[PDB]
């Protein structure tokens, strides 16, 4: 069996960031992890590969003729710890359907035999803005059963959570998509944390980690890499230890109670962010 | 005649407070105003109408039937400066595509002879992490000749605007959809005034003002108001009042030269954000 889960929320909230050093802290620990990039910005896999970004299955497709001219050797990359890497892509800006490219992407990889049974994780970085095309497939055609929220105390994070749990109300008579937690990503704000646990609580999942804001993030990503492979004695290294040790063990997983506008400005006005 | 305006740019940078603000203080100058909410979250004309958001023309033409069925008087709301206000809705979480509302409500509002002779000003707030569907139609449809992007220094934000620029580009042969320039929403960061010049200037564009950081934003907020009625001595009003006069007189309009993901880097490299 493999675990197959999903990263969501609003864009610059730090999915990727997260989503890499998470996967690295569980190659470290002797997890086989893949890495499904679900974003048109398409640098979800920089950081295991060390590299500007990865050129993505639409346009490796249009260079090849057909989606069936590639092989998937020629598309998944491996980089630190042996994740493996792909991208989606998406058409351009104004033209199309922007969450296209993940339909043709997460097909293409099931025929092919990507899923192969010893992978024990796969982590689709999916943006979370609007939950619909592409973006919308993972929950509904029942490809990542776990949803982990990536959040913060800013209002526009909270309700994208928000926004996002409905989509997985709305599938869950079908397959078996859930929320399995938020993950808070600190604006370095007071209470943040006690915050974030409030909405978890609300939504009926959890917290399931508290990720410090470090400037350690930045200094590694220069160098396109997790801070897991550039300073493996950090502080912030072994908060994403933490959160890879969570998420092996969470067994939470909800069809989440989406929450009214009010009760989100009542969560802001109480602790007073 | 009447300049057609959209305010685009990443969730969460201020696209709402900042048209509110700006058009508040465009009526209190005498300017009549319309804007039109092209945003799923439907909270664009809250601050204008001192409510919680307002009824969006899908949920309306939902209780009333169809779309036909509705007069404008009964979606156009004057709040504020008698400033004009409506909310296009888009479909829940999940189901079909989120920008489809956009498209009816715009071909509601010329269809039922909303831009009257004596308008000076229409705002469109699009949300613009993804730029296609019904998003991409004020670009597409020539709609909005003039687009003011909401920025930052934070190289999301950045992304962001770059992209909206690709679909402007895409649609140039036709219409006459163009870059006005970029709005500074301020992170209370060194040097970002200078980096958001730098950016403006590489895309061919200008900054048109630089707004600051400031609390009184979430006290007006607070109490469903622009700045503009909350404290009209306050210093940020002066600050949305400038900004106001700089769209009025600006005349640069432009097609836009997008840079690479390197050009954006070395800027923020550069200016040490
Ligand atoms: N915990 C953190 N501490 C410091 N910087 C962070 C942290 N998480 C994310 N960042 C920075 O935030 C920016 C956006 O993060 P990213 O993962 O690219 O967001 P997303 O993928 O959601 O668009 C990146 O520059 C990243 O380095
Ligand atoms: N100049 C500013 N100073 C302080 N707070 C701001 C400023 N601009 C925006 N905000 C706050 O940022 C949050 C998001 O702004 P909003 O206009 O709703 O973003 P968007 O419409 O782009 O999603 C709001 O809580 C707003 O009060
Ligand atoms: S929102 Fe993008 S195409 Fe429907
Ligand atoms: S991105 Fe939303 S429906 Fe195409
Ligand atoms: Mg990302
Ligand atoms: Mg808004």
């Amino acid at each position: 069996a493999m675990r197959q889960c999903a990263i969501y929320g609003k864009g610059g909230i730090g999915k990727s960031t997260t989503t890499q050093n998470l996967v690295a802290a569980l190659a470290e620990m002797g997890k086989k992890v893949m890495i499904v990039g679900c974003d048109p910005k398409a640098d979800s896999t920089r950081l295991i590969l060390h590299s500007k970004a990865q050129n993505t299955i639409m346009e490796m497709a249009a260079e090849a003729g057909t989606v069936e001219d590639l092989e998937l050797e020629d598309v998944l990359k491996a980089g630190y710890g042996g994740v493996k890497c792909v991208e989606s892509g998406g058409p351009e800006p104004g033209v199309g359907c922007a969450g296209r490219g993940v339909i043709t992407a997460i097909n293409f990889l099931e025929e092919e035999g990507a899923y192969e049974d010893d992978l024990d994780f796969v982590f689709y970085d999916v943006l979370g803005d609007v939950v619909c095309g592409g973006f919308a497939m993972p929950i509904r055609e029942n490809k990542a059963q776990e949803i982990y929220i990536v959040c913060s105390g800013e209002m526009m994070a909270m309700y994208a959570a928000n926004n996002i749990s409905k989509g997985i109300v709305k599938y869950a008579n079908s397959g078996s998509v859930r929320l399995g937690g938020l993950i808070c990503n600190s604006r370095n704000t007071d209470r943040e944390d006690e915050l974030i646990i409030a909405l978890a609580n609300k939504l009926g999942t959890q917290m399931i980690h508290f990720v410090p804001r470090d400037n350690v993030v930045q200094r590694a990503e220069i160098r396109r890499m997790t801070v897991i492979e550039y300073d493996p004695k950090a502080k912030q290294a072994d908060e994403y230890r933490a959160l890879a040790r969570k998420v092996v063990d969470n067994k939470l997983l909800v069809i989440p109670n989406p929450i009214t506008m009010d009760e989100l400005e009542e969560l802001l006005m109480e602790f007073g962010i």
